[PDB]
């Protein structure tokens, strides 16, 4: 056996407030997020703009997480990639030394590393924690896909790399990666396809609707564990929409304008490269969830 | 509606020093009746359809439907095209020769708009009473019919029932029956069977089955049945074999396969289609090896 | 090895009432005679080959062969097929009745292996005696002629003399040339007729020739007496009509610029190909006042 | 005021874990004395995610200090996914010498075209050498679009031009034919020639760092157009150009360094690790072919 996180999980935002982590904002929103039933959160990813984060800003935001799920079962997934591997070992050991729970660690994005660098890399990142790993496969923003071949070999070779979020779009390589090796924890990385991972076998979802919905998305996991699957679906069908369209720019950018537009964060910040959505995708964006019900504080 | 669904067969076509063995291909279609195939697919893809002449094509479906006269087992005919007045004429072929559907493949090479697309199809449907299944594979048409052209077919035309996804694009699947949940969704790419069928699909229309019958029924009777835990269990097992069956262009490793036990007794194509390389020919031959496959 | 190089047009195929009209092909193939073109291309993807019945694709080859004898202006027929027996049949069909050589297109659909491409295209090759372009574009037909093959087929059939090439590949451009420099390589992408030129392409088999003879055959022609200057500067002068003439799939926009330029009696088209969206219609509109058109 | 014509991604050599500065000014010279017009220090060839900040400002330091004296120039790697860093690198890089920046669009967290746009803006307005737009679709995740290319190269005195790296002749021409004013530079060795035959004016090499003589021979030649020459030698190349590029650059280009015995260790830094063995062999066999200068 491995030691594992599964479930439920939200990819949370990272509020600014002028330009600056607004950190009690950031503990507020992980605790509406811990009271609506999700299982565990991952502290900046993608999702948190590690990207335009300083190292030591990344650092504060994955200590406010382990401290606001202290005295709770949510686990902290935290956030500790990145396209150079002496960074996520840095990342990885912080994050243990801190007391998160694991490490999402997302494949290296823009040096297009060979499936062989892939292998150290992660077998590197995992060779200096104690905490299970978590792979990230996300061809779309990093320029490489991590094949079935090398997350079945790294989770043969490795003792804490226990299974990769998927975010490709690629309903075969699910059927691939579990019938291969049954043991993986497969996690959805794509909201729109929660169900269909779940329902062959995925084990929890990184979600960036449940910021906004944390409810909807946490009751589509845990009926899709309990295999109430046509409950499940039922979410995932009512949950389409929105879950495109919080993509119709690039994430993070509409579903911090979401938050914002449901008042649950006080201003509409991004670092550059990011920015505000076009005016119409702003009331695009607001037209969608119009059509949800959002829980409160 | 009336419908075509379950488990079904897109059945390769047998040849014999270049016609078409007739007596091989009746054979080969009550071998899947005895299996529990709920219908079967003549001349589409796997059946090379587009190396047939139209009179060839034509025996085909007759020799299908008279097979199967007798028995439940339905045929889907292909009649799909890339003119829409030599698909309209394939399709009255079908119906008026006793075919219980058309299988009609979004048009090739030339590329409809969405526009086209809806005409060629609303032409299609409105020239038989027969149910009529969508078939959408951008990877070989270099074309794609949009969810709201599915959609805007199926609500408009009586006989359009549903599509056949070979897209593998779970993510459309979604997009189809969130918003249109009363069309019938049938996978038509083997190794995602199950995912297609566990959001609502309705059946397959299988190139694996051509091998493998019993197993292919048995998965989507299960999932048709709710019985996720078993339709996810073969079509787990099935997996290498369902790779392994694209490891070449179908279906030139169906054909291989079918050649290897020995079902048919030449290994014969038209061209441009032709023989498996031979590492291909390898790895069809050791991974057919463990599976159980049904004789006559 | 024969060749025909140089400046070559990609004939649209007029309709009225649903009928070939011949009289309107002959005026439009005249229109190119006397604007330079180097040859002309019965029946191509242009001309919507996948519409025409075998016997109109024959219709149309042998006008163009007509109209074009008593010229220097030579006949490079659209013999392609996805089945090798119908690309043989009007292959040699072309040669008998008159043709310079034939254009053939890489079989579309059913996606056969490199092998099956190089029995594909020598069996067409040793059918006729006549010079055979080999055509490739992946996004219509939904495979690729390698480069290997291509140099394969180049060096053991003596007709076939080079590839019309239709994707946007400038890399396999030079790979192609490099490696065997004797080879026609033809431009099958408008908007970047001049960087393969200049990389030793020599010709083109051009849609917006169809509208702009002229412009596309001085390009051609001062690119070939090495005036690349002048050769980029039409180009970049056709940028913008080259990249409108496929705003919706080809040959619907160079149709309605044909009709808007009344070079043609109505705007008509076999489904599933149809009229481009008004806003379309507008855009193509828009472009073409930019340029002079060629009168009859 | 640009910076055109023969350029080099430079490589980053490493020994015992650390950059070998001294290999890498001894690389530099032995680039200028082969007539190319400047070095590009620090970008992807030269590893520019897996050196630190400070690692990334010492390279420019040393190209800027080795090319002091010469008329190559330097055209220093400043690119980052992060409008902050960006900014920092710019400004470094003018403080310290460098001519210009070469400056990629943000990877990974894939901005939207007014992203890139303020991004690019801020990266302008910072500082005030010349700035050449960097646009890799494959390992960026994101497209600069023709039209933010323009409207950048238009709103901004410094934004110069751009390298394209996207295998797309199409968006080449494009380019050219809406603004001919700019620099489009070829990041693409395979096709250096087509990108100046069309109008490009310089290229920023990978080949060039094994074969500097023949790339700035190939880019002089079509600059004084003598396209028939320049094409030649483009043939010739194709076979180096393509197998530098069987894995992942610089992978092979380091790879080839070594055999070649230009730098010390087949030394990368992870992700980054050596090729596998047919890589290392088709890479040997290729570069037989070729004549490679020395030191
Ligand atoms: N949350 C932590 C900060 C993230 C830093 C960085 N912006 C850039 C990372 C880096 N590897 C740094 C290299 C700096 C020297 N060239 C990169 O830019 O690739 C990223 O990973 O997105
Ligand atoms: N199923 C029996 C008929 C098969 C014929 C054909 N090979 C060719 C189809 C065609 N529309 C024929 C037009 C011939 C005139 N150019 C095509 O080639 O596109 C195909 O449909 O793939
Ligand atoms: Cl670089």
């Amino acid at each position: 056996d491995k030691n594992i996180i599964i479930g439920a999980m939200t990819a949370l935002i990272t509020p600014f407030k002028n330009g600056k982590v607004d950190e009690q904002s950031y503990a507020r929103l992980i605790k509406r997020q811990i009271e609506n039933g999700i299982d565990a959160v991952v502290p900046v990813g993608t999702t948190g703009e590690s990207a335009t984060l300083t190292h030591e800003e990344h650092r504060t935001c994955i200590e406010i997480a382990v401290e606001t799920c202290k005295g709770t079962k949510v686990k902290v997934l935290a956030g500790a990639g990145s396209n150079a591997t002496h960074e996520a070992v840095g990342l990885a050991k912080f994050a243990k030394e801190h007391g998160a729970d694991g490490i999402l660690s997302v494949a290296p994005f823009y040096n297009k590393p060979t499936q062989q660098g892939l292998y150290e890399h992660y077998k590197a990142i995992a060779q200096s924690v104690d905490i299970p790993v978590l792979l990230y496969n996300v061809p779309g923003r990093t320029g490489c896909e991590i094949s079935t071949d090398t997350i079945i070999k790294l989770f043969r070779d490795c003792e804490n790399i226990y299974g990769v979020k998927e975010a490709s779009g690629n309903i075969d390589k699910c059927v691939d990666l579990l019938a291969h090796e049954p043991r993986m924890m497969l996690i959805s990385g794509e909201d729109a396809i929660n169900y269909p991972i779940l329902s062959n076998g995925g084990k929890g979802v990184i979600s960036v609707t449940s910021n906004l919905l944390p409810d909807m998305i946490s009751a589509l996991t845990h009926f899709a564990l309990d295999e109430n699957y046509k409950e499940a679906k039922k979410i995932n069908d009512e949950l389409y929409n929105i879950n495109k369209i919080l993509f119709c720019e690039s994430n993070p950018i509409p579903i911090k304008t979401a938050m914002y537009l449901a008042g649950l964060i006080e201003s509409l910040e991004f670092r550059l490269p990011l920015c505000s959505p076009s005016k119409e995708n702003f009331a695009k964006i607001e037209e969608v969830m119009k059509k949800y019900k959002i829980k409160g504080f």
